[PDB]
């Protein structure tokens, strides 16, 4: 009698169905991320766990969250606006005054404009999940819909007119637009598409970076009791230097027991709702310097350096961050390193490194008639607002840089106009930044224990180079000396012209590499870096550690996603359930029908 | 004597220069939520001070 062996598994059967009735199900859903920067538009495709439960709704696992591709660099947004303006205000538009109630007659000729761009996007994007995703992943998928999240950094920020809003409200009726032949329900709303300013692309990269790195969770890493008999929680969080090439933001967390003075704030991550009240409070130094991006610090350090009588001699500037060998026009403008061995300097005013700083420095626009020191900072740097762009633009009495390869001298003119300039830049008081105006201001008054991660495709370029030619070794840790030392041979090379093109030639007979529009202005970025360390060094308390990367490893050795602002955007929606769960599953691609 | 402050609502749908910024008396915990939303300019000069 095995009669009870077949009643038993009548028994388990619907204990199997009733558990499949009461119990969570999981759900993949892929989610986009459109990085609108100043010179490119790309795609990122990421996929994400979801989690279905009886009477709570959906949710996503955010530790499931992986980067599944990303796509071809379109052109930046600006090309939209400045194509459109420049057939319909005409090419003139960037000197001549423009009336902008005009414009609103070419509303559709923008639309299309925008419409040729996201058509290109949206291709790109379903090419990389029909590549990346099996049958079974893709029916999940298109079932849920898909959130995209658009975001502009730098480039668009810079019109000062209606385009620019207006530009953001045709782009997302686009993306909830999309083609129905390839089954694909993207879909996006103005809170999760729309310009970020660099303090909270800092203060995202700083949650990207604690997030791969596991440091940021629920469960606090550490708890103490305050002066009340409160119990006060946090995490082990660890600090961001990002250099991108607009800005380079550093956000770290506040030294315990640290009382900031009164003019500057730390940013708390809950209540500027960055992060949810069930994670452990977060409060950062956070500080974006516009100065300090590779583009702007490149036409900034031109414009100061080649107005120095020191380096200034009958036309020519003598150029210590540049090598032996090289020459090149002196102008701020986008520099091409020719096969020939010679560069070319593009002129046009769309390609001058030094524009987002002169049309920050005008009369006709912002803060330079309301602060007086606003307007001394602008004379200082040779860029009075009074004149036409060109003219602020302009490097006078110079004709040619010549490289003269001399790294102490790079590092002191670095740290006199870029680190240290006798006058700052305006303190940035958004409510993402914590209102400081100099890198000295933050590591004397604001200094921290907290270890430091330096990023960016040119800050780690400049440490992999020279460890590329063994004049730093594989295990540097961050010593000021050792990179000094080393960035002083590397800097000495002198420009070989070879069949195969130019050469960066080093000293000693240590060896060479190609001579390129990527590699020849990197010993600012290693005097940046030296300069950067010994501020960090000099502050009362110590970074932890410092460490350069591109990328953080996962649970099985391989990175999820890439550092970025990217991660960050996604969780700071996500981490909010009841907000997240309305938004992407009620509201969902069926609000657009 | 000592400083002169002055203090007024901010003019409505005004754009604030991002250097300055306005004071929210609710956010400064100065007024419960229960009364409208109060948005000032904010100054205090020592040097207007009568001494
Ligand atoms: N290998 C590199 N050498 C020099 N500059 C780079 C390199 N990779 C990226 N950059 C620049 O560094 C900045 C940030 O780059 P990324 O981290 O790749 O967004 C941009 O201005 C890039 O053009």
């Amino acid at each position: 009698a095995d009669t009870e062996k077949r009643i038993n598994v009548g028994k388990k059967h619907l204990q199997t169905l009733r558990n499949l009735e009461t119990r969570c199900h999981d759900s993949l859903q892929a989610l986009v991320v459109i990085d609108a920067g100043s010179s490119s538009t790309r795609t990122n495709v990421f996929l994400a766990k979801t989690r279905s439960c009886p009477n709570k709704g959906r949710s996503i696992d955010p530790d499931s969250i992986q980067l599944i591709g990303a796509g071809k660099r379109f052109a930046g947004l600006r090309v939209v606006l400045e194509e459109w303006l420049d057939t319909y205000a005409g090419k003139d538009w960037e000197s001549r005054p423009v009336d902008a109630r005009l414009l609103f007659q070419y509303v559709p000729q923008m639309h299309e404009g925008a419409k040729k761009l996201m058509q290109l996007l949206e291709e790109d994007t379903v090419a990389i999940l029909d590549s990346q995703l099996n049958e079974k992943q893709k029916v999940q998928v298109k079932a849920l819909g898909i959130p995209v999240m658009l975001c502009s950094t730098a480039g668009v920020r810079d019109f000062h007119e209606w385009y620019r809003d207006a530009l953001f409200v045709l782009l997302r009726h686009l993306i909830n637009n999309p083609s129905p032949a390839h089954g694909y329900k993207f879909f996006t709303n103005p809170f999760w598409t729309r310009p970020i300013t660099g303090a909270e692309e800092g203060l995202f990269a700083f949650i990207t970076l604690n997030h791969l790195s596991r440091r940021l969770g629920e469960d606090p890493a550490r708890c103490m009791i305050d002066e009340y008999g409160v119990k006060q929680c946090r995490n082990d969080l660890a600090g961001v230097v990002e250099v991108g090439g607009a800005s380079a933001q550093i956000v770290f967390p506040l030294q315990e027991g640290t009382v900031l003075p009164s003019s500057v704030r730390a940013v708390n991550l809950q209540r500027e709702r960055l992060l949810p009240e069930r994670y452990p409070s977060a409060d950062v130094v956070s500080v974006s310097f516009m100065q300090l991006g590779m583009a702007s610090s490149a036409g900034l350090f031109l414009k100061e350096l080649c107005s120095n009588d020191e380096f200034l001699q009958g036309g020519i500037c003598s150029n210590p961050c540049l090598f032996k060998g090289f020459q090149q026009s002196c102008s701020a403008g986008e520099v091409e390193v020719r096969p020939d061995g010679s560069a070319s300097v593009n002129e046009d005013v769309r390609k001058n490194r030094l524009k987002p700083l002169a049309t920050y420095c005008s009369v006709n626009n912002p803060e330079i008639s309301f602060k007086v020191t606003n307007e001394m900072q602008c004379r200082e740097n040779s860029i009075d607002p009074t004149k036409p762009l060109a003219e602020r633009m302009k490097i006078e009495n110079c004709s040619i840089i010549k490289g003269t390869g001399n790294f102490d001298k790079c590092v002191s003119q670095v740290e006199s106009i870029l680190v240290a300039p006798k006058l700052p830049l305006p303190a940035n008081i958004e409510a993402a930044s914590s209102g400081f105006e100099s890198v000295d201001q933050v590591f004397r008054f604001a200094s921290s224990t907290a270890p430091m991660i330096v990023t960016g495709g040119g800050m780690l370029a400049a440490i992999n180079t020279l460890k590329d030619h063994r004049l730093l070794r594989s295990d540097f840790s961050g010593d000021v000396e050792e990179l000094a030392e080393a960035a002083r041979e590397f800097c000495s090379s002198e420009v070989i012209i070879r069949t195969d093109g130019p050469v960066i030639q080093l000293p000693n007979a240590r060896g060479e590499q190609k001579l390129n529009s990527l590699n020849f202005d990197l010993c600012k970025t290693m005097a940046l870096t030296v300069s950067l360390l010994r501020h960090m060094a000099a502050g009362e308390n110590q970074p932890s550690f410092i460490k350069w990367e591109k990328s953080i490893a996962g649970p099985d050795g391989k990175p999820l996603a890439d550092l970025g602002w990217q991660v960050g955007v996604i969780l700071h929606h996500v981490l909010f359930t009841e907000e997240w769960g309305r938004n992407a599953y009620e509201a969902g691609y069926s609000h657009n029908l």
